[PDB]
């Protein structure tokens, strides 16, 4: 029996840190810290808070959602940057996909961030609103075409790449406040559509999220959370070799009997490497205490998702920088 190894990932109120924040921070089983709009003002702002935040620990995975489009935290002083559906609506999509995964990553990093979850390897079958024009595509190997090219401009940037929602969020309704969502396909069928992502780009994503979806013919709990799906299909099946988030461990309309410390448990006895606890502190803690108690280390993997690049003022002299915003100016993606 495995003595686990695991991992929190968790957030803070504002726009630097508290004391509470500072001691919670130094705890060796907290592994990351993502932020969101409510931690973000200027560029020079989350420079420091991130110096801050290194000044405790140096090791800490900082994160954000960056995506383009409907999802991107880093706006003002950031470029604008297209959502998905539209990098893939031109003659020269895998160039600009490129381009984008490079631009998303290096001014992501330029504040002093690891990685940007991303990029979104879900279909867009015009069925779940949480997908929509954050998807690719809706034609899987097309998907995994540009999704791809997205995940080579940021390696090339220093980043570490995240695809999500595993095994895939498009067939599934927006996880709605009634239900956790389901996907009622066959194993068979959801291999020939909303795998192929998944399967084409194992060996080349770092990182990957589950959706929070229960797919029923193949297990009764959400993909986050299951055995066959993390260990079974994704590393057995799809030799990934990555690191596994779960899921937001704490979000609303979640839909899963007990507290935090017993869904860490469970996301890491299914196989994920860092349990995520957003926008709740007071679980956040729950699932620390159940961290200690578990006497848990850090995945070995885990380093390998720090960002490569590092806080600067200075990429945009670097001349990769300026074809970037030429090419995606002419696409008319960006100003
Ligand atoms: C910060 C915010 O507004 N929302 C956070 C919050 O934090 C984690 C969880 O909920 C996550 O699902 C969500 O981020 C996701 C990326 C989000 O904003 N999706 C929206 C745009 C949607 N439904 O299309
Ligand atoms: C389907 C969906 O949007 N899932 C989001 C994911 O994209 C995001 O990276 C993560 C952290 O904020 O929170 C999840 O709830």
């Amino acid at each position: 029996g495995s003595h686990m190894q695991g991992s929190l990932m968790l957030d803070i109120g504002g726009t630097w840190l508290t004391a509470e924040d500072r001691q919670i921070l130094r705890h060796p089983e907290v592994g990351g810290l993502i932020i969101f709009a409510r931690n973000i003002e200027h560029p020079a702002q989350v420079r420091e808070l991130c110096a801050a935040i290194r000044a405790i620990r140096p090791d800490l995975l900082l994160a954000v959602d960056q995506e383009g489009g409907r999802v991107q935290r880093l706006r003002q002083g950031f470029v604008r940057l297209p959502a998905m559906r539209a990098i893939a609506d031109n003659p020269n999509a895998e160039e600009l996909a490129e381009h984008c995964g490079w631009l998303m990553a290096t001014e992501v990093q330029a504040v002093g961030l690891d990685l940007s979850f991303a990029p979104v390897l879900d279909l867009d079958h015009q069925r779940s609103a949480v997908v929509g024009s954050r998807a690719f595509e809706g034609d899987p190997e097309r998907a995994a075409l540009l999704a791809g090219a997205f995940i080579r401009g940021m390696h090339a940037a220093g980043m570490a790449a995240t695809g999500k929602h595993f095994p895939g969020h498009g067939w599934a309704e927006a996880d709605s406040h009634v239900a956790i969502p389901e996907d009622a396909r066959s194993l068979e069928e959801i291999r020939r559509s909303d795998l192929v992502p998944f399967a084409r780009l194992a060996g080349q994503l770092d990182a990957l999220m589950p959706a929070h979806v229960i797919y029923p013919q193949v297990d009764p709990q959400p993909a986050g959370f299951s055995r066959r799906w993390l260990q079974e299909i994704l590393r057995g099946e799809l030799k990934f070799d990555g690191v596994i988030f779960s899921d937001d461990l704490s979000m609303a309309g979640a839909h899963v009997v007990g507290d935090a410390a017993s869904r860490i448990e469970a996301a890491l006895a299914a196989g994920c490497d860092m349990g995520l606890v957003c926008n709740d502190r007071a679980s956040a803690e729950l699932a620390l205490a159940a961290l200690q108690r578990l006497k848990v280390t850090p995945p070995s993997r885990l380093q390998r998702m720090r960002g490569k690049g590092y806080a600067n003022t200075d990429y945009r002299q670097q001349p990769r920088w300026l074809e970037a915003l030429s090419a995606l100016r002419a696409a008319q993606l960006i100003d």
